[PDB]
RNA sequence: UGAAACUGUCCUUAGUGCAGAUCUUGGUGGUAGUAGCAAAUACUAAGAAGAGGAAAAAAACAUCUUAGAACUGAAGAGGAGA
């Protein structure tokens, strides 16, 4: 589970959603250590419900 | 180095000697990898094509299809004419 206000906590709201794949990015990163890092179709759309 | 014309002496002739003219024409520096590439709300994900997203995150990736999110808001960023 990523706490995703502690990353986007007074972030510029035009970037937020964008910024927000990027820090998942970081997180499959440092943790499975690959760099070829694919989402799903449905965590994208989440992403930008709101 | 270059590959087909040239030189010395005496007279004669002159469009005859350049550092300057904000000189003319052309070429080139420092400035300097500097000032900048900041109006028009905004893009993201998967796939295809392509030499052209690689990687010790090189954090960004043009075009087309689908999905999401959006803008012009109908005296329009629509459809048509002089």
């Amino acid at each position: 589970t990523i706490h995703m206000h502690a990353y986007l906590h007074k972030e510029s709201f035009k970037k937020r959603a964008p910024k927000a794949i990027k820090i998942i990015r970081f997180l499959a990163i440092k943790t499975m250590k690959t760099h070829v890092v694919k989402f799903d179709m449905g965590l994208n759309q989440f992403i930008w419900s709101q």
